[PDB]
């Protein structure tokens, strides 16, 4: 067979190798046509209808482009068509593990439905890749095009999820180390997945992005670092890398962590939780699985898509009413109402174990105002969001290697003070959002007082609309002045 | 009640009136989030993931733009905010009647499922609009914002479907006739819907459009024509208008009538015909409807979306196997194979009543060549496509009124000979595409000989790859050399 | 040393070879920064400030892209780095011959200043290329990077103007004929220069471009045709090629032949004509040249740019008053007034030998209207414009070779009846624009009556606003009624 | 006299009022077609060919847009056609005072040619506005359209340059204070000029901008502050505002302060300095001026554009040799060579005067390494660049008024800790770039040793390629390991 050409609005005409086509034309991959990239963001940004499928295509194409560029600039690295096909495949397949509504599923649902297990979309991706390989007879096709299934499949999996366990990888030796920072870079977070979602998400949201990945590619080289071969970026591009991480953060604050989009994620998740017992998904040899257990059999997970949302919505079965009314309340646009936003202070970090107590703290309060309605802990929703640069408290650029024009083979490091004084002093922070499930005017007035007083009692940041929603409470805190 | 801001990637930030917001936040409208704009096009153009929802938002915005501009340039027309709201609503609601996969439903499925009925997505839009209004108590909100729920609802329905029924309209008098040319122009085909889908479809498909609607709005005026006040375009813009229809014709040949997209639409349609009997949709008071009858109950139709595709695909019920396997053959990318394209010659035109008798002609052929297989009528698929400028054999520009710079109130006509000699001399044509349901190396050869000999015997145009795929048949037709 | 990366808004980051950098950094090439692409178009389309310099970079980049793509898809053609460099240089240098305001210089000025010579910007490009090579010591630099100046310079010049003379080219043998179809296609007109100016001009004008050159490149092959190797496009792309020429025609009708832009070009040409005697340019060895004679000495021509305009405008010499006053009339926006447009009918074609006699025909007209003022031939300007598809009366795609999917090396022809019946049946046409040098309302009124009466007497088409600007004249014409 | 429509690639079709057309069509305004926006930036970014003319149009359009939007949301403000026209004119005319190559003229040339005057394009715009008004008889035209010349012209000037001296303005009273915040905002720097050049510069440079001015406009209100009516932004948009100032800071580091572009600015300034005495420009009543003194007569300044560059490059007079030979090394691309970049720490700030003592310091260093050549202060160029957020050391966001959704009429303040912890803690910084005038390999090597030794001796940051370009010098400073 020959190569297929496909037109992507982001990257233009991309060439696809017959093996990649053979991987694409399977139920396991086509499953991604039915999973939205941004999940509930589509209920806020009407343009964001894009799915994981096209994003996967773009990641594969970009992986191929970067590996090919590095290959043509430096032939001494001995990159083969085999390495290219493999990295392209890893790129194509690192999104196979996503559940319905993407990050809502593994970031919100699974932790609440099955709090005893440890699940990540990466692991879902490796399992679904294995299932994909075996159920469709791919191995002989791999062999036809020059791959060695045992070494190569391993290399692909390690590319997607990291080591499956001194040099920890089995798929490629150290002098091809640079094959491992491309599809999913565990060292600093700079990888082609980000590059594709920057361009796609922006193309669809109606926000435009200032990061030029093609430029970074033009300036990328392979360097010798601590006796291994790593990707080196030209020194003069360090600023751009900072901006790359600034851009990411921006995309989170206007779009990915939008208050309403997130509360819609919470509502869909609660609906799914109240539908978890009554929905049956058919898995291996007829055996029956549930939404929360589908992650344990890939034949079941395969049939787990965004469609579940609609299954609940068009359902007539009375055991599903409680969830169905929630999903109907999304259609009528009767959402939980947003109360406000604040931040922790000092060295205070809201740890995961206390996310469960917070609505009670909010419901306690010491307000001192006409208390015409009482709110109980259940009436409050508290969302804690962690905003970082990809490596928690650390600075990712301290983990990137550079080269200069006078010596393009001398890898060097670059520190923050060498760049600018206008950069951040921190690289992680927490945001706290509070919502009230009671939408009436009196419940809102009250919820605001409870909220602000709660913020005062915890020595948190003063709400931006503090003087507004709580005029009688704000002069309680002397340092908010 | 206040105003909502929406970010659309095509139009930017759009302001939505509380009354419009109220209509949008209903299941009848939100239903459109689950119906893809281009249907089977997403299986060819991976960017085309957009749905009818955002498209509707966009039509609604543009109608308002045009009527508002007309209102500001010529205060003498005394257009009121009420007229504006009615036109905006008409804009929002002219797409409500679409079935699963849009044009596949009313253009392929319904005519084969119900050849006795006359059904259009327009009438469906009217019905679903009535249902939307009634089920959500919109009339009092309409009165609240200054509308007359009797005159106005009528006006909106007439805007979507035309006359119900000199002056055939009842919603607005002759002296506001131009308000009937904005949302759906039955006179010449120039309306805001085309303008939105040009820009949106082009934005997502990855092909770009050369038509500037903002310019057209700037140059649009209301003039008196045959005792009515109609929208007139500036004379020097006639060239642009011809180009507009050329653009429409381009988008069809590249995307909307793509051979593979059309064969996927046909395969899904076939699946739906083979699943129609065994799938029941819950309608009024609990009564059950089938896909082909859902168009007769609006609360049932409400639940008829693309989701139906996945339900069939995830079914375990054996009565759906024959339907379920075809869609599975779409996942594996084992589609009906394209044999070719040809055109009739002289002035013979294929009517709908012969679309059913046509594959028999192709199989009844008597090709003089060493073959290997005999094929039967059931093995061929013949798709007839009508490409026109919107009004069949007519030239739509002969139905546009123009004005000149020196006398901006005097409407004039412009004939084709006054514009260019490089324009088309015909405005309708038929394309015939032939596919074979047998995909083997030898059945394709035969199907090709049948096809070409059929083209010769009916005196059609010679297929572009005629001499290569059927070297032994082409010299029989002297008229191709 | 090594290669330079340059950022272009149209093509992104492009790599430049040291030899190309060396060619670019000369006064002969840098001269193109001071010559506007669209000349007088910038006085109508304020975005069109782009010059010939960047356009040249883009042509070189696209030439290199196409030749590299052909090289990678088909190694059997034996394309070398040397062929690539030569095609890139030819691309970079085919615009070197342009005069001030580009086509105004070669299309309007020179024919009036020196009507005895036959001059084109191509020959100018070859001459300026010879001068560039000799004056900057490029030959030894050419030799260093693996070029053979004797063959190679010839190859480049032939690439720009064709043969300087049974294979007529000496720079490359027949098995490399396809290399002559890239930079300047004398056969059918499909070349990279058009591809760059579509995208650039559209990017700057505020018009959108509907041609995808990257797609065309992806589908380009080298095929065998009549004992030669030609560039061939896939059969399925014939429509896109027609649309390309329609696009070109649209860009001409909207921008390049804009009535006002053309009248500004004409006024500047008059300026240069009335300044020709009084402006002296120092050329080779001190000899002094005039604007109209600079084209015969390249050291003078190097110095011939748009700057001249300003030199005339800032002049204090009373001998330059006549020109300086016309340029000031360009600044105050007192332009010749546009009267109207008409075109011939039947079989009438206006030859160039008759362009001087036309305003006299116009003043010789006898409109039956009471005129307070009489206008003489001196007051009229008549501009005849030839609109074609590049090859006069022929259809250029009758001269492109195609290939089919089943046999990618077998070239075929495709006729117009095989594509569509909605295409043009003619490929050339003439437009006639008439302007009046007298700007007052009464002279305009008069000029219009003269014009329309002339159109009637010559049996031309009726002006679009005929009935409005000449109400008393149009009902005389039997075929306009 | 009617309304004129103009096509701008950034803003689309823009409407220009007959009075605005009359202002635009003057030599004083049209001069801006011949002054590059980014100056020597065009010699690095081949796309940056745009002039200040098409930027001025855009500023006027944006001014009109913002004031009209504010007028439409809040009719209580009593905005008149007169206020809108004045704001538009102010927009159109705030760039009139720009010299050859824009900022290069006022930021580099005048202080070196004439260090005794205080000259800025701000005052120049006012002066040139007066000259335009008087020399072209605009005042009666202003009256024709309903303006009062005496207050209104004052208003316009005060909008461009600020107060011409408790309420300090005379052109408009206290209840219209917000009209002074549109065209040039002296309080915080958020104004429409930035908005136009962000989009334009990005459109042409080949970089994309992530700031959405249309959104800001949609969310802008007039709130009451300290007895003024000021522009208020919605609170939750504060993040975007920070980004705005970040994008600007980005645009400076990538384009406006590009290392090569600045040295090209410096060289052109050098040519002009060595040419100032020998170039004479004709001003008022025949009196003759020099490049540096033309700013003292506006009809002379009128004729002062980028053209002088060419006037110099094209000179044969031996008095111009020193200036003409430098512009020639720009064409040949033999520029001053870049050696490096560094920054001070703590509280050391490079004062404006000591900019002269710096070339002495760099050469005064004593690196103990084999140096083939000794360099003197004249061989060095040291350029100090100030990077800030617009108000030196302060945070402009502490000077913005915000409002809340629940009470849209009371302005509130927002501190940095209320937004995020990921922002800069300083808002101004200095960059130091050092270049060498001798381009040979050894003089360059030496210059590097000198430079790094100077950086070490002054306790500055380590040059990014420090360990590479000067290996024998960096290991001495322990704070660089
Ligand atoms: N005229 C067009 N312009 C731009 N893109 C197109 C056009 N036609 C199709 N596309 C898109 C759709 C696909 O994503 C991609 C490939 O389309 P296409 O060339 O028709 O492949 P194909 O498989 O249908 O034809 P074939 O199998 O005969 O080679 O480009
Ligand atoms: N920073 C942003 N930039 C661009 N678009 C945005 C941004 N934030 C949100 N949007 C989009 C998402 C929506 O389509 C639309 C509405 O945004 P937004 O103002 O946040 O609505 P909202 O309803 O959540 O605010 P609120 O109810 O408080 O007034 O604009
Ligand atoms: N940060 C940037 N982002 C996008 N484009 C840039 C950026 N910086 C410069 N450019 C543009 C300007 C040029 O046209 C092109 C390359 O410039 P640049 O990379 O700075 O080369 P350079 O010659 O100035 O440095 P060097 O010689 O050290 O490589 O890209
Ligand atoms: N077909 C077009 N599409 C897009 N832009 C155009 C087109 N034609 C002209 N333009 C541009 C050029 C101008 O900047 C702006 C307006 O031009 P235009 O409408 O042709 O003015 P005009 O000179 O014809 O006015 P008038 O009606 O008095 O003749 O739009
Ligand atoms: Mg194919
Ligand atoms: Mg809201
Ligand atoms: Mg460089
Ligand atoms: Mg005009």
């Amino acid at each position: 067979d020959t190569m297929k050409v496909i037109n992507d609005p982001i990257h233009g005409h991309i060439e696809l190798h017959p093996l990649l086509v053979r991987i694409i034309d399977t139920p396991q991959f086509q499953r991604l046509r039915y999973i939205k990239q941004l999940g509930g963001g589509y209920y806020v940004f009407p343009g964001a209808s894009h799915n994981r499928f096209e994003h996967s295509l773009g990641v594969g194409y970009l992986a191929g482009c970067l590996v090919h560029a590095l290959g043509e600039k430096q032939p001494e690295l001995q990159i083969s068509e085999r390495d290219v096909l493999c990295v392209q495949i890893a790129g194509l397949c690192r999104n196979l593990g996503h559940g319905p509504f993407s990050h809502m599923f593994d970031g919100r649902f699974i932790p609440l439905a099955r709090p005893e297990v440890k699940w990540t979309h990466e692991q879902g991706s490796v399992m679904m890749f294995e299932h994909l390989i075996n159920s469709n007879g791919i191995k002989p096709v791999m062999e036809q095009y020059g791959l060695i299934p045992e070494e190569d499949i391993c290399f692909i999996k390690e590319q997607i999820v990291g080591p499956l366990e001194l040099w920890p990888y089995k798929g490629r030796p150290e002098n091809k180390s640079f094959l491992y920072e491309i599809v999913s870079n565990k060292r600093n977070g700079i990888d082609v997945d980000k590059w594709d979602y920057f361009a796609r998400d922006c193309h669809h949201l109606g926000i435009q992005n200032n990061f030029d990945y093609k430029r970074f590619i033009k300036f990328a080289r392979v360097c010798e670092v601590d006796n291994e071969l790593r990707i080196c970026a030209r020194d003069k591009e360090v600023g751009n890398l900072y901006d790359m991480f600034h851009t990411r953060n921006s995309l989170h604050r206007r779009a990915y962590q939008h208050k309403v989009g997130n509360i819609i994620d919470t509502m869909i998740t609660d609906a799914f939780l109240k539908a978890d017992d009554y929905i049956e998904i058919t898995g291996a040899g007829g055996k029956k699985y549930r939404i929360s257990t589908a992650i344990d059999d890939m034949e079941a997970y395969t049939k787990l898509t965004d469609n579940i949302f609609l299954e609940i919505l068009y359902s007539t079965d009375p055991k599903l009413k409680d969830a169905r009314e929630i999903l109907k309340q999304i259609e009528y646009r009767n959402l939980f109402k947003y109360v406000g936003e604040t931040q922790p202070t000092g060295q205070i970090k809201i740890k995961r174990e206390d996310y469960e107590s917070l609505p009670k703290e909010v419901a306690s309060a010491k307000p001192k105002v006409l208390l015409d309605v009482k709110l109980k802990a259940e009436d409050f929703i508290v969302d804690v969001i962690n905003m970082d640069y990809g490596m928690q408290e650390k600075n990712p650029i301290d983990h990137v290697s550079f080269y200069c024009k006078t010596a393009p083979n001398r890898a060097i490091r670059i520190t923050k003070n060498q760049v600018s004084q206008l950069l951040p002093e921190k690289f992680a922070e927490q945001l706290i959002r509070v919502y009230c499930k009671k939408v009436d005017r009196k419940s809102l007035y009250a919820a605001r007082q409870y909220f602000v007083q709660w913020c005062a009692d915890r020595n948190f940041t003063k709400p931006q609309d503090g003087d507004v929603i709580a005029p009688l409470i704000t002069p309680q805190k002397k340092e908010w002045n």
